[PDB]
This record gives structure tokens, C-alpha cells and sequence, in this order.
């Protein structure tokens, strides 16, 4: 097999990087990479104007030719072989036109200055007496004239790649093919967190992965397991003895679990309930089975019981869309271990599911669009100091799941998910193309037990509190420079997907069932704007040169939804990856060989190699956790926020949740 000593070549170069970085050799790499791309704020050029020499223009993003507005400029002198020196400093206006008065005596060298014409990011910062702190950032540098000796020099209309556009993605992403060169790059914090966890992990995964070249049937399952830390399912039933494949458990993490069901209510019964997942408009790969599994429950007294699963599998054959799929079987509570497998079955569905949707799908493509958007339009305007902690690194771990997650041929969820890369990302373009922020409200709780819900309307009135609040205190601000909002608004709108009414896994097709809360999903009727002649998933926040009431209820609604699913919604669904996937006995990304048997049966369970890097994965993923909005390790949550989830504690407490595991943003 010449894929065995290369895979063992691989697995031993991964673990020896490991060792490299975490240690001080890499910690010091890292930590001075951090330092350099630190930028010394000059100071302000106070000279008479007169005296001055000035230096003209105009600057345009590189993608789409729209000016690039309200960004620190720097006249600088550029020296062969020499230290550059600092002549003076100015902004671009709206238009991205600038005259910046710089002096040439800065020179002290020579005769005359080499321009050059640095663009300046920043990012805020919050000291101790919570007042901003401005930290400086080398964006682009465009060479000048030489041998300047004129009282005016004009660099004339240029063009800057300001976090350019993705032309090669279905989604709005950043242009990135070198993560290396990120123009917002993680905390040293994440980094080591990061690095250190997967220290401890991989040489684990690597074991596994060198012993399965050896025997293709080994390591065992048990073995792998052991081998990895326990997960919640494994404790659970640690203390009580098959608690978490019991009918109270499986309701409850269909409720409140990674992937929290938005049930469907039954039209004439009320109290009947149902979750479909059905696959026919997905091309299946050909080790795993595809299973439309649809559970139903029924609303006795506050409590939720499942009544029936019901199974229709593809033939192994079956790999097309619309492929032939074998008879739907029936499943009740009664009907023993093949209830158990059921509800198995259901749980992987439920899983991968939640992996490519609710997580990938939901979460970190749906938030890369603002993310992108708004370090491209938001400067001066309040409302920056607000989005940009929320939105910022999302890049980096978007970029990385592009080779970790996503890869056509060796990414977690297309390998172990029993989809194709295309069926993944069908998956994906599918939901992705129907994802607005206007009138989106959180699900409301269908019972007691409902979890999520309850936390998720909780949060959200936290996050109203919060959006009112800052609106009203930078109201100037924020209408002053509403020019940054239009710009953010037709970013959004311009560069998002083309909408495409829900279909697939998401949409219905159930006469007698609706979604029993509309508020998270598609308001078709609701219009959508045209771009480039196609009607547009984003809707425009405004359109105007100046807010209104409606185009600020749209903007404080957008906040709200960007807010939501950066903090609470990808907290909940990432954090919650070993909790329902972290046990191999309990739940997988797919079956095998008929998904039908025991849950210690090795021929339907993931084959060790998948197996041991599901768990590796899940275990990766939710051990990293830097960036929380309580402990605010960056100091840049706006303290608003801060005390209003703080003031919110105990009705949290109450729900079993900890505000302090409470994410900021989306980095893992
Ligand atoms: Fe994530
Ligand atoms: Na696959």
C-alpha cells in the first residue's frame, strides 16, 4: 500500500510541528509575530500649514472600485537600505479622496523624500478606565514619487486590496489563499490554547492512525475510546447505567442538544410533533448508508415522549439525488433494540445535520459575510466598536476549516458524514442562500424542559437591552457617520448569495405539519432587493445618506442578529460537539453496512481511522475556548453588554448555564 508509509510519514510530521510550536521556540515566534504587526502611532505633524508640503489623492477598494473611506493615511520616506521616516499623518474622506500635510524635513538625510504612502488599520481597545485605546496596523503600502520636491504631490486615483472579496467561493468570504497573511489574526491566547491542545490530542489520533495501517481493523472501539478523554454521554452513564440511550434522554438533547430540533406541530393535533430529515436531493458517498429518518413526538402535561421513528434507507447503490430508496420501515418505543438503533440512526442523522447546518452552515458562513463587510466599511462610526469584537478572527477559522473541516477529500465533515463534498456543500449553498437578518426572533419554548429556547429568548432580551442602550448613547455618532452604514448595508446586500426559496433536508413538504415558530426562519414575503440582476438573500439595512426610524430598527435588528449567533447560538452548537459526538457507542457522523445491529457492532460504527478522528476532532474543537464575554480576555466587549449579562446571571443559573462560558466570537 503506498498510502500506508506516507500517511505514518504524515502523522509523525504532524506530531514533531506540534512539539516545535509548543515550546518556547514557537512561543516566541508567535508572540513577536504578534509584536510586529503592531504599528507605532505617530504623533500629529503641529508646524505651521504653510511650511508644510502636502501629498494628494484618492484610494478605492480593490474589488469593487467604491471608495475607500475614512482610513488613516501615513506619509512616510522610504530609504534604500535604511530606516523609513515619518513625515506626517491624515485620513481618507468619504469619497477616499485625502490631502495630507507631511514635512520633508523628517528626511534629515537627504535632500529631498521618497514617498511612500502607508494604509493604517486599527483595532480598539478598552483600558482601565474604560476609555478607548487605539492600536495601529500596517494595512498597504503604495510606492510614491522620488526626489519630491514639489509643494503638492498627487498619487492620483489608486486602487488598495482592503479585505477583498472571495470571487472563487458560492459564499461572501475573504480573498485568503495565505492564511499565514490574515489581516485579522487570532490572540497569542488562542494560538497557545490551540497549539497546547493539540498537543495533549494529536499524538493520540497519530497512535491510532499508524496502528490502522498495520491491521485495518485495528485499533478496537474500546480502544479508541479509552484512549480519549470520557464525554458527557460516557460519565452519564458512567453514574447511571444506560441513561443517556433512554427515551427521556433522547427527547431532551433533540430539544436542547448540538443540533436543537425547531420542531414541526401537527395542523389538526396540536400536541403531535415531528423532526424530518430526508436526504433524496443528496448525492450519498460509497462507504456510508443515508437513512430519512423522521421522529415523531407527542405533548402529554408539559413533557415530550417519542411515539415513533420511522426509517427509509437508500440501497447502497443509491448514490444519485432521487436514487431508489427501500421501503419505510416503522419504529415504536416498544419495539426494543431496534427501537435503540433507531433512535442511533436518528441521532447521526440529527448530528451531521448539525455539523454542516446549525454549525457550519448557520454559523460560521452566515457570520464571514458581516464579518467581511464590516471590517471593510466600519471606522468611525460607533457602531464598529460594537460589531468588530464579535466579528473579528472568523477568517482565520473559516480559511482553516478549508482545508480541516470542508476539504473535498479529507475534511471531518465530508470524510465521516456520509454525503459527498458536493452533497455537503448542496447542503450548505442550500440554507446559506435563504439566511436574512430582518425580522429574525429566537424560537419560543415548546415546554419546560426546552432548554434552548428559554436561554435563547433570555439572551435575546439581553441583546435588545444592550442594542437600545448603545444606540441611544452614540445616537450623534452613529447618524454622523451613517454613510459607513450604507456602505456596510450595500457590501452585505451586493455580496451575498442570490436568494433561493428553502429546499432540501430544510424545507418542508408535510401537508398535515408546519414549523411550530416561524420567527428564525425565511420571510419570503418580506422583499428582497435586486443586484446584479438577481433578487439578493441580504436585505439592505438602508439606502439612504442619513438614518431613519426604519433604517435604524434595521440596523439595531441586524446587530441583534449578528450579536446572537457569534455569541449564544455558535457557542451553544460548537461547545456542544463532545457532549452528543464525543462517545462512538452513542453517535457518529454515519453508519455502515446497514446501520442495523448492536452499538458495539464494529461494521456499522465508524472504521477505526474515522472514529478516532471524529472524537479527536470533537474533543480539538470544544477543548480550545479563548474569548468569552464575561472574562473579555481582549478587552474589547463594550462594557454595556458586559454588565447586562452579568446583571442576568442567576435566571441563567437557573437554566443550568454559566454566562461565562458564554463565547465572544467564532475562532474554533
Ligand atoms: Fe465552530
Ligand atoms: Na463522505
Amino acid at each position: 500500500m503506498s498510502t500506508k508509509t506516507k500517511t505514518i510519514f504524515d502523522e509523525i510530521k504532524a506530531a514533531l510541528v506540534l512539539k516545535v510550536i509548543d515550546s518556547p521556540l514557537g512561543r516566541k515566534l508567535i508572540e513577536e509575530k504578534a509584536e510586529k504587526q503592531v504599528s507605532k502611532t505617530q504623533e500629529a505633524i503641529t508646524k505651521p500649514i504653510e511650511q508644510l508640503n502636502k501629498a494628494t489623492g484618492q484610494l478605492l477598494f480593490s474589488d469593487t472600485n467604491k471608495p475607500l473611506h475614512n482610513i488613516e493615511l501615513e506619509v512616510w520616506d522610504r530609504d534604500v537600505g535604511t530606516p523609513s521616516d515619518y513625515l506626517g499623518k491624515g485620513v481618507t474622506d468619504q469619497n477616499g479622496r485625502f490631502e495630507i500635510y507631511y514635512d520633508p524635513e523628517k528626511a534629515g538625510f537627504k535632500d529631498a523624500p521618497d514617498l511612500e504612502l502607508r494604509v493604517i488599520d486599527n483595532r480598539v481597545t478598552f483600558d482601565s478606565d474604560n476609555q478607548p485605546v487605539y492600536t495601529n496596523r500596517i494595512a498597504y503600502i503604495i510606492k510614491g514619487g522620488d526626489n519630491v520636491t514639489q509643494k503638492t504631490y498627487d498619487f492620483g486615483t489608486l486602487t488598495v486590496p482592503y479585505w477583498p472579496y472571495d470571487p472563487n467561493s458560492p459564499f461572501a468570504r475573504i480573498f485568503m489563499p495565505n492564511p499565514e497573511e490574515t489581516p485579522d489574526d487570532y490572540s497569542v491566547g488562542r494560538k497557545f490554547q490551540a497549539y497546547a491542545s493539540a498537543n495533549v490530542l494529536t499524538p493520540i489520533k497519530a497512535k491510532h492512525t499508524i496502528a490502522n495501517t498495520l491491521n485495518p481493523k485495528e485499533p478496537s472501539l474500546t480502544q479508541i475510546q479509552a484512549d480519549y478523554p470520557p464525554n458527557l454521554t460516557i460519565n452519564l452513564d458512567r453514574e447511571k447505567p444506560g441513561y443517556t440511550r433512554s427515551d427521556e434522554y433522547f427527547v431532551l438533547r433533540v430539544l436542547n442538544g448540538m443540533n436543537p430540533c425547531l420542531l414541526k406541530r401537527s395542523k389538526s393535533d396540536p400536541n403531535q410533533f415531528k423532526m424530518s430529515f430526508i436526504w433524496d436531493n443528496y448525492e450519498k458517498d460509497t462507504e456510508h448508508d443515508l437513512h430519512n429518518v423522521e421522529a415523531y413526538f407527542v405533548l402529554k402535561d408539559g413533557k415530550l415522549f417519542p411515539t415513533m421513528i420511522t426509517i427509509q434507507s437508500r440501497y447502497p447503490d443509491s448514490l444519485a439525488p432521487h436514487s431508489p430508496l427501500k421501503d419505510r420501515e416503522v419504529y415504536t418505543p416498544n419495539d426494543g433494540e431496534k427501537w435503540l438503533q433507531a433512535k442511533r440512526i436518528f441521532r447521526t442523522a440529527a448530528l451531521f445535520d448539525g455539523e454542516a447546518i446549525e454549525h457550519y452552515a448557520k454559523a460560521h458562513v452566515q457570520m464571514e459575510q458581516y464579518a467581511v463587510a464590516c471590517f471593510r466599511n466600519l471606522r468611525k462610526n460607533p457602531i464598529r466598536l460594537m460589531l468588530t469584537p464579535h466579528l473579528k478572527s472568523i477568517i482565520n477559522i473559516n480559511r482553516r476549516g478549508d482545508d480541516l473541516l470542508v476539504e473535498p477529500n479529507l475534511g471531518l465533515f465530508v470524510t465521516n458524514g456520509p454525503l459527498t463534498y458536493p452533497g455537503f456543500l448542496q447542503m450548505c449553498t442550500e440554507v446559506v442562500a435563504t439566511y436574512d437578518w430582518k425580522d429574525w426572533q429566537p424560537r419560543q419554548p415548546i415546554c419546560d424542559d426546552h432548554k434552548y429556547a428559554k436561554a435563547a429568548n433570555l439572551y435575546w432580551q439581553i441583546l435588545t437591552e444592550y442594542v437600545d442602550a448603545f444606540f441611544a448613547k452614540h445616537q450623534q455618532a452613529i447618524a454622523d457617520e451613517w454613510v459607513e452604514i450604507r456602505r456596510f448595508s450595500e457590501d452585505l446586500v451586493e455580496h451575498s448569495m442570490p436568494y433561493q426559496p428553502i429546499e432540501g433536508i430544510m424545507a418542508n413538504t408535510d401537508s398535515d405539519y408546519e414549523w411550530y415558530d416561524t420567527g428564525e426562519l425565511d420571510k419570503p414575503d418580506l422583499p428582497r432587493a435586486t443586484f446584479n440582476g438577481k433578487t439578493k438573500v441580504i436585505r439592505p439595512i438602508t439606502n439612504s445618506n442619513q438614518p431613519s426610524a426604519t433604517d435604524i430598527d434595521n440596523l439595531k435588528q441586524c446587530c441583534r442578529h449578528i450579536i446572537f449567533h457569534t455569541t449564544l447560538w455558535h457557542t451553544w452548537v460548537n461547545d456542544s460537539q463532545s457532549d452528543e459526538g464525543g462517545e462512538l457507542a452513542y453517535n457518529s457522523l454515519a453508519l455502515r453496512n446497514g446501520s442495523f445491529g448492536s452499538e458495539t457492532d464494529p461494521n456499522i460504527a465508524p472504521d477505526p481511522i474515522e472514529a478516532t478522528n471524529q472524537v479527536y476532532i470533537f474533543s480539538v474543537l470544544n477543548g480550545i475556548k479563548y474569548g468569552l464575554l464575561v472574562k473579555n480576555e481582549d478587552d474589547d466587549v463594550p462594557e454595556e453588554l458586559r454588565t447586562a449579562l452579568l446583571n442576568r446571571k442567576d435566571q441563567f443559573a437557573e437554566l443550568g448555564i454559566d454566562i461565562g462560558n458564554i463565547r465572544t466570537l467564532i475562532n474554533i
